[PDB]
């Protein structure tokens, strides 16, 4: 039936259904540090989530989504590559079935444990649906994780994840701050490219950053908890939900830092 991470359904099955998985902007891709080039006029970037009202957490049966309410300029991300405001609707994440693997981005090649992205949309186009039909329709914040000592802003989605095991069950998320996830430093590269799931849509500026925030052990053996499935079926562990690396074809990687 339809796309996901499996033997028969995944990522190199896509492009049957979704040709443009072999694009010209394509996600994600290694981020060769030797190559990305400096961009001295890159701002810093401006992340605002003071404000941020998250709602609901689910199980897409891809993996969890944290979801905001993005009626209103609440949590906002500009400057870096950006011009204009882009609102955060949901984060989620990629990992592995072990913490060799699970990021979609590389560095040098490198696969962290697992990769966070925070979703923006740019609120010139009025919404996500319409966002996604631009080249600059999205801007993900992309944070790699690597498994040492815990993170604690990070336990309260941890532990709602027994009540989301199955895919199609949300659980009611209030008050979570999304600022507790990210590193000390905002230096990023930054590319153009694509959702990394079907659709696949190449509307992202995507801005990954090259510190990456640790979790624990325990933590990360949390999500391999969950399920692809749904409740009443056989047991599949949401694991591996990554894309891997894209051939980079006509793009260059800019650093905000050297
Ligand atoms: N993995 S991803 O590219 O961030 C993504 C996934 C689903 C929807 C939107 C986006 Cl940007
Ligand atoms: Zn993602």
């Amino acid at each position: 039936h339809h796309w996901g991470y499996g033997k028969h359904n995944g990522p190199e099955h896509w492009h049957k259904d979704f040709p443009i998985a072999k694009g010209e902007r394509q996600s994600p891709v290694d981020i060769d540090t030797h190559t990305a080039k400096y961009d001295p006029s890159l701002k810093p970037l401006s992340v605002s989530y003071d404000q941020a009202t998250s709602l609901r957490i689910l199980n897409n049966g891809h993996a969890f989504n944290v979801e905001f309410d993005d009626s209103q300029d609440k949590a906002v991300l500009k400057g870096g590559p950006l011009d204009g405001t882009y609102r955060l609707i949901q984060f989620h994440f990629h990992w592995g079935s072990l913490d060799g693997q699970g990021s979609e981005h590389t560095v040098d090649k490198k696969k962290y444990a697992a990769e966070l992205h925070l979703v923006h949309w740019n609120t010139k186009y009025g919404d996500f649906g319409k966002a996604v039909q631009q080249p600059d329709g999205l801007a993900v914040l992309g944070i790699f994780l690597k498994v040492g000592s815990a993170k604690p802003g990070l336990q309260k989605v941890v532990d709602v994840l027994d009540s989301i095991k199955t895919k199609g069950k949300s659980a009611d998320f209030t008050n979570f701050d999304p600022r507790g996830l990210l590193p000390e430093s905002l230096d990023y590269w930054t590319y153009p490219g694509s959702l990394t799931t079907p659709p696949l849509l190449e509307c992202v500026t995507w801005i990954v950053l090259k510190e990456p925030i640790s979790v624990s052990s325990e933590q990360v053996l949390k999500f391999r908890k969950l399920n692809f499935n749904g409740e009443g079926e056989p047991e599949e562990l949401m694991v591996d939900n990554w894309r891997p690396a894209q051939p980079l074809k006509n793009r260059q990687i800019k650093a905000s830092f050297k």
